[PDB]
């Protein structure tokens, strides 16, 4: 069996990015965040406290004949951000874009963190990083993805996500008129549990590319691109006025710059994400400064290739025993 989705961009930024996913019989439908960052499904729910949920679809179980508690089940995350959710766990019936999975974990939102309570478009989480990071205890659970591998086509789901328009997230199969060229697959290390690969190097603007390895996370729950300090300030040297700001917590421009491109290496292959991507918009309405897409990765720990760099490409991720990431120009 397969499953297709499409994905819409939250607001004129692509801040985010919802899918619908119907959990429950009858049905009950939830705009869920698709991160492959995270390995929790997570809903806003009839259990969480009142005062923290704003305008979000919340799940009920007790309308639903095929949940399940999950009995002595708890979870707890925190994100990179700082933002956190927690709650208990049921059992559900879960369909995305026609692929079923019966006896999903899913993990009831009792307390949210003021980030998630202030994103009415986002209902919850569907985890797609591996099942080692779920944080269900004391019985770690599987996300949808690895549930749903026994009855899939092929063990792959694909993200193919727009510039300012909807995308669409496939699971199952590989949509060969979704991209041009041919798809790169480079190997994943799967030890820290998250889509962790090996970029061959970099290029801004048309400037000579630097053959360096920059190991990092492909991450859909992700913004923006984050690189090493060095990456970063080379890309923002070439913005007249481009400076780090404190108070923003980041690169900003003038926004009357026009931005160079920033590629990236895949094995032999190149991705190209065009300047336009890299620009966030004015830091507040009317503001002369605008922010940028790429920002140093130092604080963090990680590099991280999110949604800035993967909405430049169709990106595989294939989830055999062996698992890669593959990626083409589109």
């Amino acid at each position: 069996s397969t499953g297709s989705a499409t994905t819409t961009p939250i607001d004129s930024l692509d801040d985010a990015y919802i899918t619908p996913v119907q959990i429950g019989t009858p049905a009950q439908t939830l705009n869920l965040d698709f991160d492959t960052g995270s390995s929790d499904l997570w809903v806003f729910s009839s259990e969480t406290t009142a005062s923290e949920v704003d305008g979000q679809t919340i799940y009920t179980p007790s309308k639903s004949t095929t949940a399940k508690l999950l009995s002595g089940a708890t979870w707890s995350i925190s994100y990179g951000d700082g933002s956190s959710s927690s709650g208990d766990v049921y059992t559900d019936t879960v369909s995305v874009g026609g692929l079923t999975v019966t006896g999903q974990a899913v993990e009831s939102a009792k307390k949210v963190s003021s980030s998630f309570t202030e994103d009415s478009t986002i209902d919850g989480l569907l985890g797609l990083a591996f099942s080692t990071l779920n944080t269900v205890s004391p019985t770690q659970q599987k996300t949808f993805f690895d549930n749903a591998k026994a009855s899939l086509d092929s063990p792959v789901f694909t993200a193919d996500l727009g510039y300012h328009a909807p995308g669409t997230y496939n699971f199952g199969f590989i949509d060969t008129t979704a991209y041009t060229g041919s798809i790169t697959y480079t190997a994943v290390s799967t030890k820290q549990g998250f889509w962790e690969w090996t970029s061959t190097g970099y290029a801004v603007g048309s400037g000579t590319f630097k053959s360096t390895s920059i190991d990092g996370i492909a991450d859909t729950g992700t913004t923006l691109l984050y690189l090493p300090a060095t990456v970063v300030s080379a890309y923002w040297a070439q913005v007249s006025g481009a400076k780090s700001s404190s108070s923003v917590g980041g690169y900003v421009f003038p926004c009357s710059a026009t931005l160079p491109s920033f590629t990236f290496g895949v094995g032999s292959a190149r991705i190209v994400i065009p300047g336009d991507y890299i620009d966030f918009g004015p830091i507040s309405t009317g503001s002369s400064s605008c922010f940028g897409g790429i920002q140093s990765s130092a604080g963090i720990g990680i590099n991280i290739f999110g949604d800035v760099a993967l909405k430049a490409a169709f990106v595989v991720f294939n989830g055999a025993t062996t698992p890669t990431l593959g990626f083409a120009s589109k």
